[PDB]
């Protein structure tokens, strides 16, 4: 288990233009095209993404070069955050993984609202961690995903991928 394989699982795997759990114009392994109600608004954007006229549909090696862009950007922005990346520097390779996850779900809008989650990680106080990052909208609207990404940072193990 590595951090793609943990992605791919909770992000799926479909070809054509799908709305994501926020109903957004999504492909791929969890590749946000826009939030733009309009489709013909996400067709550009994939367009542009992909560099061809792909009507909505991409193959799977396209959708796995956004997956391998997608996760890269994501952990270089972790290191690019004055926030974050002392965080990130403190955790072992697993919960390293998580971090990862959670950045890739949610983008870096939301990271004041996690101070507090944080800085318990920080601390390794794994277990009030993970209460605190259950008490979250992110928690409520995607529980299942939520849980297995929290027990990855309350124990530095894949037990909740297997
Ligand atoms: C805001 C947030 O929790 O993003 C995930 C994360 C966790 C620990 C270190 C860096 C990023």
């Amino acid at each position: 288990m590595n951090i793609f394989e943990m992605l791919r699982i909770d992000e799926g795997l479909r070809l054509k233009i799908y709305k994501d759990t926020e109903g957004y114009y999504t492909i791929g392994i969890g590749h946000l095209l826009t939030k733009s109600p309009d489709l013909n608004a996400a067709k550009s954007e994939l367009d542009k993404a992909i560099g061809r006229n792909c009507n909505g549909v991409i193959t799977k090696d396209e959708a796995e070069k956004l997956f391998n862009q997608d996760v890269d950007a994501a952990v270089r922005g972790i290191l690019r955050n004055a926030k974050l990346k002392p965080v990130y520097d403190s955790l072992d390779a697993v919960r390293r993984c998580a971090a990862i996850n959670q950045v890739f779900q949610m983008g870096e809008t939301g990271v004041a609202g996690f101070t507090n989650s944080l800085r318990m990680l920080q601390q390794k106080r794994w277990d009030e961690a993970a209460v605190n990052l259950a008490k979250s909208r992110w928690y409520n609207q995607t529980p299942d995903r939520a849980k297995r990404v929290i027990t990855t940072f309350r124990t530095g193990t894949w037990d909740a991928y297997k």
